[PDB]
């Protein structure tokens, strides 16, 4: 299924069309059933008057037929809570996502009416129903998609980043959806590498037991015992005399079993989606580069299996990691902020980064702390935090802020054997997702003289069974200040 | 056990005296062994150079002993991170409750070297550590308590608050302590009732079958099980003309068993602290009160036991709540909401408050949220949320933000057959602290046209075996302006 | 069905009748087929050359059929290890349990070949398979049973004697078995007291309101939630200037339903059987003074049932034991340890007893420590526990050890506000069922000045789904020296 | 750190010195300030009558500083229960072990006032808190440690044995705290051969698959799923004409995780720690052989890891032990006894050996049966039990009876299509520690013709994160007779 976001209403193809119309309620009462939309509309809503009358009796929000199966109107809530996204875009999907389409359709036409400040996020959402991964032997179905926006300030630009933002986010979502088996750490690196060669990257691949020897202890002794070798790989998009230098790090653990200390037989599928902030962080690379990216830009994506054997991490193992620091892992199931303290300090000490994200599915826990829609960020700078919770609203990516306070909650990790423990298996003073956070930033002094944020999206990184394709549309408006597109200025 | 404020050191009675001296490292550097330091110290410590040697060598941070059982210094932390309090209060807990003093000891000293926006949070971090509650037959000591502190800007009447902030701690901390078969719903409604004297407040008292009648549906039905009847307490303080109306609305939960919905055998020691959220709602009322508070201010008390008969509330049962919406209860362990809805709901429309505060020892999710030291706040306002994250640093009752997100997590509270669940006994979108908060709000539209703030204090309410009297010091700094304290301004 | 215990082989009624022979391996080689036995076992056994042959077959141990249904030879084997009693006798039971009697069994007869030694044992363990207690509707029968014991030591006397053992153990299983429905509070009370007319006893009965008023806290406190009042129960056997002033304090939980924190679907049947010790500590003192005790005995009952309702002990509860003392019950399925801590305060303190015996169906921790078969003591005097135990090998109620040590392991029930707790909910020090034997201790400084011992009979009071009526026969060779018994000298 | 234990106070190196003075309460009483102490402890004691002011003061025991950091007064008990050691030497560890020196520290120097009987334990138990292992990355400190004894009857020699006994209890507590991935099977076979070689032993080695082709099916079967290979160490100190023939056979599981039954995510930290016995065995012969040691003694060390891979065992698996008996393993996480039966049986088949104890981490029960400060011993000898028992009582490494009968509990391991498994994992008759015990015993005929010693110290050899170097002092103790030890004498 392809894609494509267009400036304007305009025709599709030939061939039997789904019509899927959305928008605010307030701006679709201010529709004129006239010109090209009229054109397309006509198929299906009668005359202008009967346009008028639907539209006064449909309530505030919802979804509502206007045809037996090849037609919809998605009407979008205008009113929002302050810790939602005034965009509201989420209930696009919510509306959206149950929508099958007859067997013999070949395009799916999208009439998006927004302002500008909700195009994005719409955009975003729309493309999130599209779920490229399928291994089911009968009823594939290739669709031409056209999400027509329809906003006065649109550029025909703005409409490349929205189909390459659509292309990042619907990738995202594909790379979680894939099993494991498929999925491997060799093809999640052959995955990075491909977007390295489109990007023109300089591209850094440290494998196997060259993670032993360059000191990555997180990232080796983590991945040691999956089915094929842990690997670290750096895309950098270099710009001379930029005045920032930003690393984006990603968790990219293929499947975790939860190691020795296994996970229970009901919390183990799922698991395949625990390298969603790797996927998440390499496709908001894609779609930031893409575009004039006029910083120095890296993503650092730590690649493992973590699964079970005589030579895997055991609880009681001490490591070295590459800061020099040694962890006691006490609990094999939280493996994936080793890997990231090694990401983290590699971005720091070589790239020389000084603005530093870490995006990963880590905790249930986050769940209790931001709920299931908001990514949970926890940074050392007030500033970074507030920036990255305002583009969250902007994007439909929710971001909510947690308690940072290394002083308070880092004695949760004390060791007397080791410079700290991974995880504390009992009662602690802090958020457990934010303790899970503290043990990344153990081993760069918690961000101390750059700005470092720390990123737990393990809940809005999925939807039912369906990967969300969560990171592209956060980090494109948290960053496209740096980029050549209109909309994301 | 007395504790006395005073501003500067002064002699203490004639008794063995256990001394502490307290203070930031940075404080006690500047500090000249002279005067009258000297004269309380020279008995522990030699001379001027000593003290300078002792304070040269010890660390950022500490306890150290100043003789073999009647001595101590607390050293002070003076860096923090931005989630803590720049304060360091609960270093000093933290150093200080440990300490025993001898058998014979009369007196007890303290020396408090403080900056004034530290004063506050020194002093009732000092008082929490006297713990007024204990039955044991030997061993019971009472001693003189003389908080001094040294600080430039201290006034004799900051001194008088701060002995009565000190009472009102270890009052709530009391309360807290005292097992549910003394302090009944009876025994709690009395000392309510004695606060309410001694304020000469307007004391309004609705119980047992009083409660059905009046249509207190959550209070009645919540705790009509217990072996002393429900009530709701409130004390009014009303000033003619004032811009505010202030309604401070607490748990009083003396004993929650969990109901039908039983608690397990490790979970239910402890539930004695269950109205934790009531006495320091009525704790901050007493101590604000008795400074001239210069605006209209309820405390609204729920007093019920959750105990378990044939007549209890049962998963299913359908109640009306004292707003005539109805709540299909599907969860008995989440009873305190219930009770804080209808308590919530009585401040906006009988008592046409606009600032409504609610404050409850609710979820164990809290501490997933907010850790254990912060309290967790959730608000219709923007700026009140800044304003109490503010009077949390300065009070050291830490608070941390909620999000606010009806829209997006009252669907979590679905019901086909009434207004709402009362809570949800699965995966959900919101935070679950959030969502017990969200029931309370419910019932009045969650704060809409005016200030609502619901406070979950779960953790932060207790250390150990001990209430730590959370509550009258961030009242006190939260509403301190409506007072004459000049440290409160 | 009633069990009558002869010196020497007799003829036993008309009427159908079942013949058990029972012996050691070594004893039956010996036995001539001659005379009274020839005569009783000739229905069943040829002659005496097929006698011997069988004999000689047969192995080590176990039990052998000599008819389709009327007649078993059991073989008790003749070694046994250091841990085990030498008599063997719970080979006895294990062989004869599963023995059913033809429908129309009119009498059992039971011919015994028992050394001096062993009799006691073995005729205890064939009494302990006549289960008294039945509710079945159809199918019920009275058997007339003689127990022969063929012993050239043996006299008139102390077949007397083990006819009334057998009645004490049969009585002691009977009231174990008995449902507590019927076997309320009241029903034991009423049973006790029967015995106390029997044996010409002074009786003591303080009851419900009475025990609060009294200051039996720990006996009325668990108690008050019963469906019956609580009750103390004292039958006293006082011997003018006797040297010794012992007392037997039995546990009688008549259920416990584990009180508030309420025992699981699984963990709840076989309750009934927590009034096991109460149970014992009757039958044993009915069984002593009906043979001449020449010592001052008392028999204190403490009798309630654990239950649950809004006025129950909850976790958290503070209460004021008969000593006089605290403690704080942060476990109500901990709550046999606290009646009989006034139990045995009340036998020190108002009876003067100087050897002070408490028994109770305490812990399942017991099993862990000294298995099924045996019950375990603990102990302050070392030449008491080297007695039991070997009363224990002499009777068949089998006794291992406990450690005592309340300096290592009374800080497992620290109290920050009551002399102690009752229980501790996570790990300590001490073994449990010694922890729980020291919560009773507390309250007589651990026996100091005087004897105590606690025994603990959780396991070894049951087997599958029958009382076994252990300690009548413990308590027999234990203090049988004080009796007219020939054998128990 | 270095540890001397010398025969008098003498004075120690130049560089910063803390001082900790030890003794019982009456024995401090009667020291006077006066010579060698008034010299060391004037520093910080001022005078002979502040001296005696202050041991006035101070309560039975406790710990009391001379100095804001540098100096210490631990009062040991003199009371004790029968159960305890009456040299009370827990007192000391409980008092010592959260002392910190300040960084600078060059010595520690410690002034013992001890009788002659404590002297060993109160050594012992202050070697203990120099806890040598460490992979900290900062704040490493080396110590001088001196230990001066004040006791009349100490001889030189006693010291140099004290020395070795200090080093042989840190050198235990150092096997058992270091991590599995780096104290490997390899590993422990290398440190176990250190000491054969150090002490001029007869050594062998069988390891991996000579194992298999040798016979050792429990050693063999148990490791051979490990990431390196199983071994068997003996070193065997082998005197002509001797009338003693002791093993010491050790439990070396460098890492259980359970093995196919796996442990849970909080049951499998602290596994590294499951090679205690060996640890303890091999350094109890250590200190034995290097003080001319008289009778044939052997260390024979089970030194596998217990992992998991499709080569592992699987309950079900039916192996053939090295007696030739075979078992049905029900629980691969009850191994250790496997390799046990195994090292046990060699002892007497192939060692000849007479006296046999295995000592091992095993079961969880054992706690349940005799808390966490006594191993639990089973035995077939009565005067070896209450040998062992008086040792531990002398040593510090205090020792509890468990009931030995197989006749009655061996049934508990009854299998109908092997020889026995090795566990029951539902109810069984016996204590669950006898229960393992036994397996062990029943491949060589639960130690008959011989002596045969089990002792079980799963919870007294740790205390919270570290080691306590269980083993040395308990067998220096019990067979120190055959050195040269005048103390041990
Ligand atoms: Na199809
Ligand atoms: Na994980
Ligand atoms: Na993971
Ligand atoms: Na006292
Ligand atoms: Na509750
Ligand atoms: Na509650
Ligand atoms: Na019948
Ligand atoms: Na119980
Ligand atoms: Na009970
Ligand atoms: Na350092
Ligand atoms: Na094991
Ligand atoms: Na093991």
């Amino acid at each position: 299924t392809q894609v494509l976001v267009r400036n304007g209403i305009q025709a599709v193809g030939d061939g039997l069309t789904s019509l899927i119309i959305v928008g605010k309620k307030s701006v679709l009462k201010n529709v004129t059933f006239e010109g090209k939309f009229k054109e397309v509309a006509q198929k299906f809503v009668t005359d202008g008057d009967s346009w008028n009358s639907m539209i006064s009796r449909i309530p505030a929000s919802g979804r509502h037929p206007l045809h037996y199966e090849l037609a919809h109107l998605i009407t979008v809530p205008d009113a929002s809570s302050r810790g939602n996204t005034p965009t509201n875009a989420h209930s696009i999907y919510k509306e959206l996502k149950p929508i099958n389409y007859p067997e013999d359709t070949k395009n799916v036409h999208f009439v998006l009416f927004a302002e500008y400040p909700d195009v994005l996020s719409h955009v975003a959402a729309i493309a999130r129903t599209f779920c490229k991964f399928s291994m089911k032997t009968s009823g594939i179905r290739e669709l031409n998609v056209n999400i027509d926006v329809v906003c006065d300030k649109l550029t025909n630009e703005d409409a490349v980043f929205l189909t390459d933002l659509s292309e990042s986010v619907r990738e995202t979502a594909r790379l979680i959806d894939t099993p494991a088996n498929i999925l491997t750490t060799d093809a999640l690196v052959d995955e990075a590498v491909k977007v390295g060669n489109a990007t023109g990257s300089k591209i850094t691949v440290i494998r196997g037991e060259e993670l032993l020897k360059a000191g990555f202890g997180g990232i080796y002794h983590v991945g040691k015992a999956g089915p094929t070798p842990p690997a670290f790989v750096v895309l950098s998009h270099e710009v001379p005399g930029s005045t920032e230098h930003i690393a984006l790090v990603g968790k990219g653990v293929v499947y975790d079993t939860g190691g020795l200390q296994i996970k229970t037989k009901t919390g183990m599928p799922n698991m395949k989606r625990d390298m969603g902030g790797a996927a998440g962080m390499l496709e908001a690379y894609s779609a930031l580069v893409k575009h004039g990216f006029s910083q120095t830009l890296h993503a650092c994506l730590c690649i493992v299996e973590n699964n079970v054997s005589p030579i895997a991490n055991k609880p009681d193992d001490i490591i070295k990691m590459l800061s020099g620091k040694t962890v006691e892992i006490n609990n094999t199931d939280a493996e994936g902020r080793l890997i990231l303290a090694d990401g983290v300090f590699y971005a720091k000490e070589t790239l020389k980064a000084t603005t530093i994200f870490d995006m990963a599915t880590l905790t249930g826990a986050q769940a209790w702390l931001s709920g299931r829609l908001h990514g949970a960020a926890m940074t050392n700078d007030e500033q970074l935090e507030n920036e990255i919770i305002k583009a969250g609203k902007a994007s439909g990516d929710l971001v909510a802020p947690m308690l940072f306070a290394p002083d308070l909650f880092f004695g949760d990790l004390k060791s007397s054997i080791a410079d700290m423990k991974n995880s504390n298996l009992g009662k602690m003073d802090g958020p457990p997702s934010a303790v899970a956070g503290l043990l990344i930033g153990a081993h760069i002094g918690f961000g101390e003289g750059l700005r470092w944020l720390h990123l737990d999206i393990a809940a809005p990184a999925e939807v039912g069974d369906r990967g969300t394709g969560y990171g592209p549309a956060l980090f494109s408006t948290l960053l496209g200040k740096y980029t050549s597109v209109p909309m994301l200025k």
